[PDB]
């Protein structure tokens, strides 16, 4: 981290993940290893939560029973090698679908150490630190024993390798695969990512991927569970008000899409108090106008 | 390099190489050649035996009888002057066959001194010091005689050179391509590498890899057998297993997906198990719930 | 590094015995750096008979190359049978560069520097300029002399604006000194690459003489594939190595190598077990069985 | 010496030393080993105590039977010749956690004589002056048989050999190499040295430091330490003050971070004292400390 | 190290400046390396700058006031608290010409304390461990005149990052600076004051040292106009035609010194017909910096 | 110095009592400064089998280094045999080079100067020369001697025209007195360096005799634990010391001795608490002060 700023940063995270666990404090770090440091989440720094998420109750569970309970406790899941937590965790859906809230809550329950990398911080102006950046974020998330690595736009990061792309990011791209499945056996390490697209993954990153949460489009009854979530905490009508004809009339819609509406939903009423204010209750026709 | 952490993982590997080969205790290394020490992966550091590969007996035995007879006794090969081991080896093929496990395997019974390399070791931000620390390498592999030096993700490495490429690639290249095959010859050192695309190699660069083994997707016989290798150890119904089932049904499954298959299979049998230990026999349905 | 040190000491003596008006020349600090790439007969194990398939290549090589700077004496009368100032052995890759290349290390009995880039580039600010005004003195100095540079295509590449300053220094001094005012003695620059496009045109121009090591062909592949399976059982009767040679279309000197080690390794895996617990004479169907004929 | 100073100083700090051990006043010494005891440090200068020093009671009780027991009194572990004081003991960490204060505790209530030699003393012009220098520093430290050789920001002094350190230097660094741990064995001599890069140390320097105190940077609960202990004898909220919500929210702050903000917000607690002064202290609050802090 | 005639004069002349400035400061003595320091101090009369003299940085001149000068000049004030002390160091980084120079040259003036403006030229010396004995004679001689603020003037160069490419010389030196700055040996009354441009350049133990940071930062509109008002003092302008306000609209991204620049090129532009004049003055107008100004 | 003239006169009178002969001998006034930096027995409390894990390096050291300088007559017969005029115990730090040179200080017999550069050079013009010649001068007065030069690295460094003329003369003159030692009386000169590449490559010729004591192996940590836990009481069953040997990877000698020493009072410290108002060691004492 060449910014002070950086370094304070890359502190607070030092400090935060000591905290955390008393484990922490006898490891030793590098230079690159900080670096990467810098972008480690911790839990208290992420709002949502696994209960936030709604609508996914068949997808947060088998997140939950094959990742969080594999993971954090290998003295259940030590009876056989082969009930360890996988190398890699995959999600995948449209876009709006909230599969970044679906990797902040896995990072928040779960309470894991949570790198969550971009594309920017890894490619490095100088020759070859590119590479030294990837081999500490491994590094690091082998120390960090039980660590979970996320990758926001994984689509662009484990892009299918070609002849005409970069040799820096190929280079990288080829130490990312060295790293994550290769001679050195890593830890407890788990790699993560959200893609709109499946295709663009590399079938060998697609290989160190072997698991696939399909964040698909919410079906009529999570729909309505998506709608009750997402107008938690929210001053609606207790009589009017009624979701079922919202989700029914929603047909092949998204989490975008209605929080979007709800969100329109109340400002329109907010702007009522405010006028009332410079001298409550929705309904229904707020969110059926918007329905046709 | 002058890390405190990687001086002493040096020493390390050096005090394991010379508990191998007491020889190896009077031969002296420079400075770049103990920066490269650190990338030596000892037997013992790696959990995976030939034995725990499946489905590939008529490549484990070729390879075997072509690669390491000839490396690691050369008193018995040496009645004639064409008996001498390969210059390069090169394991390609589609992602999950089990590469890089052969290489575990040749890292842990092969007898050879093991060099894991990874691209970021080898490449230096400072001018001139990437070709220095390949020099350090070969002469490195030429001092313990028996050496093996391998490129996880040799594509990159050895990707086909072109004017675009950046000059230290290009050089790197260069002065491997010449210490891999010069006036100067070496030892008893050999190249093996791993890839997907065997296309992606330089044409210069894959003539130095003579030795070629095509690790290509397992067929229903070899199918069973990584599955059987796969389920060792763990408990199995008598009677309603029926392990040919699944070898035939898993239709275009790699080795990795295979894993995955039977981690799957595993958690979801033992699921009862694991929450009656946070306060199972294995069986067809098990495996063909999550085959598809 | 004490073994570069020794290195350095034990070719000097080396070549202060080959050559006994070597004894007398002093060599400075970068001198003997560049000392530590001299390549000398006894650590080359292959002669020129070992190379087959490039007889008129090996002939005509010497006549032009070695021969003219050897013996300067039989050319000495016209000044136009100088030998030349560089020479390029370009062509597809295992068509055997390196295999002319030890040769000429070996009995040309030039004084060989085989220098790589690691020697030539430093870390230090004008150390790899300095490098290489040693090595081209040093060649003065051992005034017979062969410096080689295999890969060329990377030492000498085109010249880009996006080139590294120490770099592009590098490759004007190396020009500079290849010909410039002060020309050189009997020193010449071989070199070997993949790509001879990849290399400098002001650079090509400085390698006048150029052998396209091509692709063998049948005659050539029977030479080599007699070559390599020389001092080896063969049977009388079943072995012909013709048909060999025809069958292997579009086979280097390496692929052509790799078959004959394959093959007896094929033949001699019966030998090798006994020996576990004579090697058996090849044959036809053992080679043209590992071959996609 | 060569100066009246440095001569009044070496006088009184000799007084000082005669004075601590009565069997000193029989010692002499050369002119190097005055001019080594010019930078005698006695108790009496250090202000610093073990009890200011908060966040560190396991590292500071660690370092107390490790360190200073083992060799202020060795009749107690006498009875094995393995328990033995370290030759040398390395204090490192980040910056501002307290490695000089732990150096101040050990010249004060130790009891031990310390040195505390800076690389001005060591260092000299001429030729083969500063061997001799680090010669008699060696000496005087065997002489004062319980003694302690502080060298603050030991990493430049002990720095990596190399070709390019000049010829006074990598004697230096060899005559250092040699008295500390080589053919002569030394008395009950330790050599402390404090730094933040600790890989800038040679290794074979670092061997000769067995001992090493990692004084990384505050936790929670120690940075509440740190501030209960800078906040001692000042007046403060016995209800609106409270330093675990401080202490909370001060992340990654070290214990010199910790003292600046204790100053600022002592400054602005008492700014209407100074306003009416110029012409009693308001008690601190935890809006005080707070309104300072970035949170 | 290296003396002149004219540089001992120039040092007795300092020495009766301060002897005259401070009568106890008549009895102490001084090494030849405090005498070589003596060179480097500042003085009230060499300064021609007042606190008066800088706009813009009001409150910043104040708060620098009450946490710096304040505690500093008058412990009897603060001594109710020992965490009402001054600063050991206080940094003064921003953008260039923001006015760095322009607060250390009027806290040489009227602050009142024992100015040391060392420039780099004074502490590197070619000889052999001359720098680090510079250094020590230079917090020697700052704790005898007790009173002591030393100046360094771009102190990024001098506790730059440490690094093992340093030079011995130069790492020797910053770790001696290191260790009496904040080391066993308590300073006085003694801090040190650093103006620069690079903060990021600043070693982490050096920032360690300079716990008060002041940001001179990019002045705003109303900080432009009282640069503006302050340095068209003493300068005819025109009754209606001017208007500084508009003028202050309209300068934005100007530091001082562009300001300084602005002035200076509109009264060169206006007083032309008056050098016309007096090679064989008209007031200051909006148009005059308007026809100089970008906007 | 009257202290110094006090050392010169107890180390002649010590001399004089370990050779009767020896009292002819007459001294110059550089003579006396160079003896007062020689070593005598007593001073050493370190004897040859107080030094573990080198008995190999040990009998080699005896058998080309001890018989033949203090029996010239019978290794005479060959020149080989002849004690070699420079020795150098080179190796890794904290490997035991010094100890061997206490143990050659004590058990040898031999008039032993240990010497330390800050002997040798001085601010005076000449006097140094003087102090070399001096020093040359005493050990062929004194017929079996070794001159020890501690950390002959630094002295021996590389001759560049950055160093002073002093030092450049020195280096000469010791240069010229080292030369024609061989066949002329029976001294050596004995150096001990971390860095062997630091020596000057015209100094380095002159020590023909190299021993490498490199970082200990398992066996040899075993011995040197051994020797180290010596007069120390031991349990006689929970107490392995194999152990600790094969857990120590890496350590040094010295490394070890700090170990042993960390482990001794963290198990005495029970005994000490009582003391100031011994328990025997075990293996878990010292497991959990070493790190696995
Ligand atoms: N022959 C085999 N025997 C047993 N298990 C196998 C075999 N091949 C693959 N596997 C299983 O599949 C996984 C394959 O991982 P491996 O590291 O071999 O893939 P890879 O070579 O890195 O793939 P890629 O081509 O994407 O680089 C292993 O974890 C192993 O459990
Ligand atoms: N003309 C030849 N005669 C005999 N053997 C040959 C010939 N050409 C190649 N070979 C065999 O092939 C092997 C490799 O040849 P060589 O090393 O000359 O290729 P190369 O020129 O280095 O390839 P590249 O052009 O990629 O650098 C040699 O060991 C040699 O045994
Ligand atoms: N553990 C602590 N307990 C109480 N106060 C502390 C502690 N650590 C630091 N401080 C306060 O912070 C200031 C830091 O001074 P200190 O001597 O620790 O710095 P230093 O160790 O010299 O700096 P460096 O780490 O760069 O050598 C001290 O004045 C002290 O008041
Ligand atoms: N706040 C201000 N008020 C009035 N004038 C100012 C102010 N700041 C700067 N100036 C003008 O700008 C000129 C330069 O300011 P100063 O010398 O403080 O910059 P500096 O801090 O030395 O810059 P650098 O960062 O490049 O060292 C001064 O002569 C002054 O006239
Ligand atoms: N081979 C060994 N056998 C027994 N004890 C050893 C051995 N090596 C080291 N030790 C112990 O560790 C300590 C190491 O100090 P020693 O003087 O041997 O190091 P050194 O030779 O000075 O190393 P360097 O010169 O590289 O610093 C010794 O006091 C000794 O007690
Ligand atoms: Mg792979
Ligand atoms: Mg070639
Ligand atoms: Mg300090
Ligand atoms: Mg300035
Ligand atoms: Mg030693």
């Amino acid at each position: 981290g060449k910014s002070r700023e950086s370094k304070a940063k890359q502190s607070l995270q030092w400090e935060k993940l000591v905290k955390r666990s008393p484990a922490l404090a006898e490891v030793t770090l590098d230079a690159y290893e900080r670096t990467i440091l810098s972008s480690i989440v911790t839990p208290d720094e992420i709002n949502i939560t696994f209960q936030d998420i709604g609508g996914l109750d068949p997808l947060i569970s088998d997140l939950h029973e094959s990742v969080i309970y594999p993971l954090m406790m290998p003295e259940v899941y030590s009876n056989s090698p082969l009930l360890q937590a996988p190398s890699g965790v995959l999600l995948y859906g449209p876009p709006g679908c909230g599969k970044t809230m679906l990797a902040k809550a896995l990072a928040k329950e779960s309470g894991a150490n949570f790198i969550s990398i971009r594309m920017s911080s890894i490619m490095d102006k100088w020759y070859g630190e590119s590479n030294k950046i990837v081999d500490a974020m491994f590094s690091l998330a082998n120390k960090l024993q039980p660590c979970i690595i996320f990758i926001d736009q994984i689509d662009s990061f484990l892009r299918e390798r070609s002849s005409t792309d970069h040799e820096v990011t190929a280079t990288l791209k080829a130490e990312f695969m060295t790293l994550w499945d290769g001679l050195l056996n890593n830890g407890r390490v788990m790699i993560i990512g959200a893609t709109n697209r499946i295709n663009d993954i590399d079938d060998a990153f697609l290989r160190r991927l072997p698991k696939r949460f399909l964040v698909s489009l919410p079906g009529s009854d999570q729909r309505y569970k998506i709608l009750s979530v997402l107008l938690k905490d929210t001053k609606l009508d207790e009589d009017e008000f009624d979701l079922q004809l919202i989700a029914d009339n929603t047909k092949g819609f998204s989490g975008s899409d209605l929080k979007e509406l709800c969100r329109e939903a109340a400002l329109d009423a907010a702007k009522e108090y405010i006028k009332q204010k410079r001298q409550r209750p929705l309904k229904t026709k707020d969110f059926t106008k918007k329905l046709r």
